[PDB]
């Protein structure tokens, strides 16, 4: 099944868990909200592990359970793979030589900008993913797109298990990334169809290279700029990409289209994850 590493195994092929950039010759490459990530070779497999970091020391541990249970279940080549783990906190994958979508909407690091042929095919790999999910009645109750990691041929992969739930119910512990929440999920509700909102927010980064927040931006909000584009203040061709030379506008309003539907306040009327797939399909 998965490897259980040793600790000090992880923080010998990490330099001690070096948190300098990997230009500077250290080995992060990143941190999510529950943990460090850093580059590590191990047996000539390059190895991305996670040193989780505090939501107290028990629910991070619980979440850490719940990435290896699920990860048991679901593999598919649309979805990060669990190598193993260290236990006596870190969870080991294979290495995405691409990082996440986020950094590579935004360049990060100097990496090159993301043409609109590869975003269609990130666009519909991600779904391809989700729907892997949704159908063993699996949500996420994350999906953003820095957990839409990208492998070295721009593969994409959903990761980040560790809020997962089995497949409407209410929780007392209101979990996620309030920029790409649905607002149902704001107010504590575990549904698939939040998933879907939260694909519509990636779909809207993915046609206009901006993060779903900005702090310094106007609108901070990038759902608050397709309520300016709705209102007919403006267009989405105002908004698309201007770091691609690929785009053209009936492939750009089909994926805003889905988008749309995936956006709509009620979540009833939100389309599932197949519908999204072939809509997906049907633009290329
Ligand atoms: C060369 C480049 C262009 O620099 C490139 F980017 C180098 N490769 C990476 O940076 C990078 C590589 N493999 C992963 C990876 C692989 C599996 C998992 C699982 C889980 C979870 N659960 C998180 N990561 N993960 C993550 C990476 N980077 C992140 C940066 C920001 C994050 O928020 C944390 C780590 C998301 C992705």
């Amino acid at each position: 099944r998965f490897h259980s590493f040793s600790f000090y195994e992880l923080k010998n092929v990490t330099n001690n868990f070096d948190e300098r950039p990997i230009s500077v010759g250290g080995n992060k490459m990143g941190e999510g909200g529950f943990g460090v990530v850093y580059k590590g070779y191990v047996n000539n497999t390059t190895v991305a592990v996670k040193k989780l970091a505090a939501i107290t020391t028990e629910e991070l541990k619980q979440q850490f359970d719940q990435e290896i249970k699920v990860m048991a279940k679901c593999q598919h080549e649309n979805l990060v793979e669990l190598l193993g783990f260290s236990s006596d906190l870190c969870l080991v994958y294979v290495y995405m030589p691409n990082g996440s979508l986020l950094d590579r909407l935004s360049c990060l690091d100097g990496t090159p900008p993301l043409s609109w042929h590869m975003r269609c095919k990130i666009a519909q790999g991600a779904a391809n993913g989700i729907n892997f999910l949704h159908e063993n009645h699996h949500i996420h109750r994350d999906i953003k797109s820095a957990n839409i990691l990208l492998d070295e041929a721009f593969t994409a992969k959903i990761s980040d298990f560790g809020l997962a739930r089995a497949s409407t119910v209410m929780t007392s512990r209101i979990v996620g990334t309030t920029a790409y929440m649905a607002p149902e999920a704001l107010r504590g509700e575990i549904t698939p169809k939040s998933d879907i909102y939260s694909f519509g927010v990636v779909l809207l980064e993915i046609i206009t290279g901006l993060p779903a927040v900005d702090e310094h931006r106007e609108p901070q909000l990038l759902l608050d700029i397709k309520e300016e584009i709705e209102d007919e203040e403006k267009t989405i061709e105002d908004y698309i990409d201007k770091k691609m030379n690929d785009a053209d506008s009936t492939s750009v309003e089909a994926m805003y289209s889905v988008a749309s539907q995936c956006l709509h306040e009620k979540k009833n009327k939100r389309p599932d994850i197949k519908k999204v797939q072939q809509l997906l399909q049907e633009m290329t």
